[PDB]
């Protein structure tokens, strides 16, 4: 073969062996060991290393969910498998927290756990707390409890640096402004500095599979970038001047969840469909004339290959990058859709062009329109679905036009993934037409303040029904699911970062981390 694998790859792959040999192993245990195997699906987890333990997790999550009400004897394991089974879509229930629930709103640990097991337990609660449904109010105390708990943790030091480094990464990072890879480099950190940790079973083999596999993809994307770098300078985009340096960072934010090497149109496709919309954004909003706009519009639905040689070069770059990145990413997914996706993909541009000249019209007519045609309209022209369904239908998971409805517009998980783009960047203290404004005028003589706690709170409610339907089982490929999900926990954690991104994008293309 022209090329062999690394050394490193090597090293993996035997690693990978292993691992497998220890889930198998306890799985031959003779005897219940639900709460064992649980441990070690959470550890390949966390680590992001678990795409190479499809089977070996199916089968633990499978046997510890026939076992669940003896795995669930204590606040940690009951919160640990409630939050595993239920991101891996297993009906469980918040119910099984109330076993621990006592008086003064206070959740109950064994009382023969060293302060240091305590706070692990609490630990899990508040990462259990975090993937909630709606009226699972039992989740709203656990958050509530393990949140003060945690803050009078750090509060008093008596802590060692792993397990304070432990509480910070996950009270800051949460769940939703969070992402798979972001995880693993931080636990790569919170189990390497832990001695006892290291020195435990197979955890070291883990360990250094999940720095391994971290180095190993990093390069691969490092290699993927140089290929959009190239896709900017040829597309001329490096002088559309109202452009912004920002295909990197949606790059990264992709790498961070989507991993593996047959995967590049997917990378390569968001990064450029979200640049590019980014950028149509900027046109429809700041620069350029209605004629203009309207032009763009026709442009669009004729399909033409270049606008009139008479716009300006700014318009007329990013018109013609747009229409190629488009056609290269539906001939991308002909070839695993196996099928023309061209013509909807070009309904998809169309609708969020649709969208964005509503809200040009809007601001030109003095219309102020109510919150609720806003956040209608405002799906749309969040631009999430433009950013999610081409790059998505790359990958390698038929997605027909039946079961496409039940994940595209006009689906319900469609919806609430475009309304927590749009209600998180209406709610940042980083325009007469905004969440604000439209609640003003459909409350008059309402604060500032008062809008900005209403939309917040109402994302908080979207974001769990977003997580209920996302969790609800379907004829939909799950990966479909899980990457249009991190696109939108991407955005999520972009806004957190901008209110640093070049941080996220060091650790995830640019760093290796040290074994």
């Amino acid at each position: 073969q022209p090329y062999d694998d690394s050394h490193c790859m090597e090293r993996a792959e035997r690693l990978i062996g292993e691992i497998k040999d220890m889930f198998n192993e306890s799985g031959k245990f003779c005897g219940e060991n639900a709460f064992e195997r649980l441990v070690m699906v959470d550890k390949v987890q966390r680590l992001a290393i678990d795409r190479h333990f499809q089977n070996e997790i199916a089968q633990a999550l499978d046997y510890v969910y026939r076992y669940w009400s003896d795995c669930s004897r204590d606040l940690n394991s009951a919160a640990l498998g409630l939050r595993i089974l239920r991101l891996n879509r297993y009906p469980v229930s918040s119910d099984v927290l109330r076993h621990f629930k006592g008086n003064d709103g206070q959740f109950l640990c064994p009382s023969a756990q060293s302060e240091e097991e305590k706070i692990g337990s609490i630990l899990n609660l508040y990462r259990a707390s975090l993937i909630a449904f709606p009226e699972e109010n039992i989740m709203d105390e656990a958050k509530a409890f393990a949140t003060t708990y945690l803050n009078q943790v750090l509060q008093n030091n008596n802590i060692s640096s792993h397990l304070s480094k432990e509480i910070k990464y996950n009270l800051e990072y949460g769940w939703h402004t969070n992402l798979p890879r972001v995880e693993a480099r931080n636990y790569m950190d919170i189990y390497g500095e832990n001695r006892s940790w290291t020195e435990m079973g197979g955890n070291m083999q883990i360990l250094n599979l999940a720095k391994l596999d971290f180095n190993i993809m990093q390069s691969v994307h490092r290699l993927e970038l140089e290929s959009i770098l190239k896709w900017w300078k040829d597309s001329n985009l490096d002088k559309v001047d109202f452009a912004r340096h920002r295909h990197v960072e949606y790059f990264a934010l992709a790498c961070a969840y989507c991993i593996d090497a047959k995967y590049y149109a997917y990378r390569r496709d968001f990064a450029k469909l979200c640049a590019l919309a980014t950028i149509v954004d900027d046109i429809y909003d700041t620069y350029g004339t209605i004629e203009e706009i309207k032009l763009f519009n026709e442009a669009v639905k004729m399909w033409d290959s270049s606008l009139p040689n008479s716009l300006p070069e700014n318009i007329k770059i990013a018109y013609k990058a747009f229409h190629m990145a488009v056609n290269e990413s539906a001939e991308a997914a002909k070839k695993t859709q196996g099928r023309d996706i061209l013509p909807y993909a070009r309904k998809v541009w169309e609708h969020y062009l649709i969208g964005l000249t509503k809200e040009a019209e809007w601001l030109a007519n003095g219309y102020i329109p109510s919150l609720e045609e806003y956040l209608e309209n405002g799906a749309p022209s969040s631009g999430y679905r433009v950013t999610m369904l081409q790059p998505t239908l790359t990958l390698d998971a038929l997605l027909p036009d039946n079961i496409l409805l039940e994940m595209d517009y006009p689906s319900r998980f469609n919806e609430l993934l475009c309304l927590s783009l749009r209600l998180k960047g209406d709610t940042r203290t980083f325009e007469l037409v905004s969440g604000i404004s439209c609640y003003i005028k459909d409350h008059p003589g309402s604060s500032e303040e008062e809008a900005l706690d209403y939309l917040k709170d109402l994302l908080q409610k979207r974001l769990k029904e977003l997580d209920q339907e996302y969790l609800k089982p379907n004829n939909v490929p799950a990966i479909s699911k899980d990457h249009a999900y991190n696109i939108a926990r991407s955005y999520q954690l972009l806004y957190k970062e901008r209110d640093d991104i070049k941080d996220l994008v060091t650790q995830i293309l640019l760093e290796p981390i040290p074994l």
